[PDB]
């Protein structure tokens, strides 16, 4: 059955991919070649073209992604050649460098060897390649609570964080045949960070907030034509609200709203003062201003929704059904000020696509 | 089949209602009496108790309503006795007076005779009993665009608005046997309105914004035990965001954000300045401050979500499944600052409930 599922997904992917690439006449012989290779080997190897276009299609089919206008410009790095943890490490390092691009962020994915019999060749533990550690001991809370369980697991393995609120987690991943993962400290020269200041309010620097430049999701499975690339880290640039309205704002993350209200000089005592809303706006202004001042790519939620509207029009122009998850597309502040809020979206799953997978710790 | 659907809905409603009222032992004989009356008459009449508890249950089952904590305190006015348009008019007038309660708003529903063979006894045309007219002629836009088609229909019938941006629409409804509806101008002494000022920014009054005190939804069908009360206007009080983030903010409503930005002294030129977000916060602050200064009931979205959280806990305590529509429960500003955003809700339809019905104009 495994092989039948593979074949079915393969024929659907190859016909749609080759059609988009103006390569329709080659489907027949390519599908023949695939059917044999599946027969003979239990799987099949994607060509460079299939692999690149598949990763791009997967982004285009990502229902929760507002940044999909730029799906066709994805920079695909084919690292199916790696066999050593040193090669994996260097690949991850390179991905950080090339994607960061001195602040002018390049949407990028690095693709590692896929699962074989559902057996992972390479298993990445980080949620993002660059993220901050989190600690909770006897009432004492430091850093990013979303990172508490991975942090605890790294420290099991002999890593030790400095216990600032912004400790960079090491890269941590496991190789097929290894019982334990390895970890490598990130070279600080590879990691761009932005201090958060506000354009008008000087006291805002008293918060000593910062965030990293490039979010690189490293724990999702890329699925293309029945082949499961469980290790395939990818990045775009941030939408400001991800940092200003969630990472720094949520009570279960950095929980900064009360401190924000204090430095902007408003009381945080009455719901009817809308001090949370006001702190949200200033914090979010500060984040966009800071990334822009430093020369690090970022987009605001209004601009991003305007791009997504273009993505919708483009899909219609091309004859493709549009899919989307309304609950994730609406931004977490002023959602009704975007067109997204005022329409609905078909949440069907189309492949290729990126999927969640179980975490090896926890 | 109509009668079978009726009977089925009736037995489900009577058992659940009598159970909640500690009246379980009476279900059997009451259901007998109902089965006969359906047999003999084609329908059945609710008791005072059933009618009151049914309307309350319908509110409790309203998935899109964040204000449901207070479902059991609903004030139910039984107007199944009316036969004349003068009685209907006076009922609507009374509902406005008693619900307004000099600003200390009382959640209220007035229930008129139900449909018979799907034949309406009374057909209310207003979307709310109190709403502002809207006009669009040769590029010229006045008032509330959501009201353009009902306004045009009223003016068909010989009503004429003054063409301010805040013309009160007349009550308009039709009686069984009549070909045309009638309209009655609202006595201004019945309608409480609130001028919008801002607690800190004096210029905010230059916008000359106002809104009415009491939103009274007058076009939804109440369904209780298979009986269809198509005319059953109800009200609570406003959540501030309904006015400040939607009615006054949407581009297809009053579209005030650019004017708001100007009076609060910020530029409306750059998406990255988050001027829309900032204008939203100040406009929303102004609305809550204004209702509170006047002594007219209103709730902010944070307080309302905290109440709804209590509603959820109360449902669990009572053993009732909770249903909700996430897309409507999240407020339109700072949704992620409420607990609602961070959980999901079963959007199943449970009856009794309020439903949409086709508009007699358009
Ligand atoms: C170009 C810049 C991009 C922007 C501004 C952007 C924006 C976003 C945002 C704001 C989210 C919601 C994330 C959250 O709430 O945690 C998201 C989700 C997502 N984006 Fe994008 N994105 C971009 C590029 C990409 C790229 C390059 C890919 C893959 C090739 C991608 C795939 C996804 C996926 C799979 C999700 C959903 C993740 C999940 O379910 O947890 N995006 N995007
Ligand atoms: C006590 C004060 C109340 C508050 C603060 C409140 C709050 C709200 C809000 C903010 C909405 C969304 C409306 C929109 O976006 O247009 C809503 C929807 C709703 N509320 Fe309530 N509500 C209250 C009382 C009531 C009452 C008394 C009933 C009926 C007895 C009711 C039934 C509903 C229904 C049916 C909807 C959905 C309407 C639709 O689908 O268009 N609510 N409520
Ligand atoms: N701008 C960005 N933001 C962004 C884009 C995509 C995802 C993202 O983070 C979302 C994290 O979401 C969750 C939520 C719950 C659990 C998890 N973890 C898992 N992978 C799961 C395992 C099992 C169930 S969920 C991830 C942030 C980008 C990063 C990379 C490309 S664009
Ligand atoms: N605070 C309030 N706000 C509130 C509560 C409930 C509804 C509400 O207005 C929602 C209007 O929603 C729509 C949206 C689209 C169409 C319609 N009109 C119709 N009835 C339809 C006919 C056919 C399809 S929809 C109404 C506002 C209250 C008023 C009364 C009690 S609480
Ligand atoms: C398409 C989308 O469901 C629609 O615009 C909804 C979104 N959520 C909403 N939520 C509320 N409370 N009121 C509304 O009018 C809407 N509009
Ligand atoms: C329960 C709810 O679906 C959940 O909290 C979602 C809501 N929408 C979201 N939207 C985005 N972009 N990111 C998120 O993490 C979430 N969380
Ligand atoms: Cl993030
Ligand atoms: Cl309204």
């Amino acid at each position: 059955e495994e092989k039948e599922i593979l074949w079915n997904e393969a024929k659907a992917f190859i016909a749609a991919c080759y059609q988009e690439l103006g390569k329709a006449a080659e489907v027949k012989d390519r599908l023949a070649d695939i059917k044999s290779e599946i027969d003979l080997t239990g799987s099949y190897v994607h060509t460079k073209e299939e692999l690149e276009h598949g990763a791009k299609m997967a982004w285009r089919n990502s229902n929760r992604c507002i940044g999909r206008l730029f799906w066709n410009s994805l920079n695909v790095i084919d690292r199916r050649d790696v066999r050593t943890k040193e090669e994996v490490r260097d690949a991850l390092f390179h991905h950080i460098e090339t994607a960061t691009n001195n602040g002018k962020i390049r949407p990028t994915i690095t693709i590692f060897p896929p699962e074989e019999k559902g057996e992972k060749q390479v298993e990445i533990w980080n949620h993002q390649l660059i993220r901050y550690a989190g600690y909770e001991s006897d009432g004492e809370r430091i850093g990013d609570p979303a990172s508490c369980s991975l942090t605890a697991a790294c420290e099991e393995l002999g890593w030790r964080g400095e216990r600032t609120d912004f400790d960079l987690l090491p890269l941590i991943f496991r190789m097929k045949g290894d019982e334990q993962p390895v970890w490598y400290e990130l070279p600080r020269s590879l990691v761009i960070e932005v201090p958060i200041t506000h354009p008008d309010i000087e006291a805002f620097s008293d918060l000593e907030l910062k965030w990293y430049g490039v979010p690189i999701i490293s724990d999702m499975k890329l699925e293309v034509g029945g082949i499961h690339y469980n290790a395939a880290p990818f990045n775009g640039w941030y939408m400001g609200t991800e940092i200003g309205a969630r990472n720094l704002a949520d009570e279960k993350r950095y929980d900064k709203l009360k401190k924000v209200a204090s430095v902007i000089g408003i009381a945080a005592d009455y719901n009817t003062d809308l001090w949370k809303d006001q702190a949200l706006v200033e914090l979010n202004k500060a984040v966009l201003h800071s990334y822009k001042k430093q020369g690090v790519s970022i987009v605001d939620h209004h601009t991003a929704a305007s791009q997504f509207k273009r993505f919708e029009e483009q899909a219609e122009e091309a004859g493709r059904k549009l899919t989307g998850d309304w609950t994730w597309l609406i931004p977490p502040i002023s959602p009704a000020a975007t067109h997204i809020f005022h329409r609905s979206y078909d949440n069907s799953i189309v492949k290729p696509n990126y999927f969640y997978q179980d975490k090896p710790y926890e």
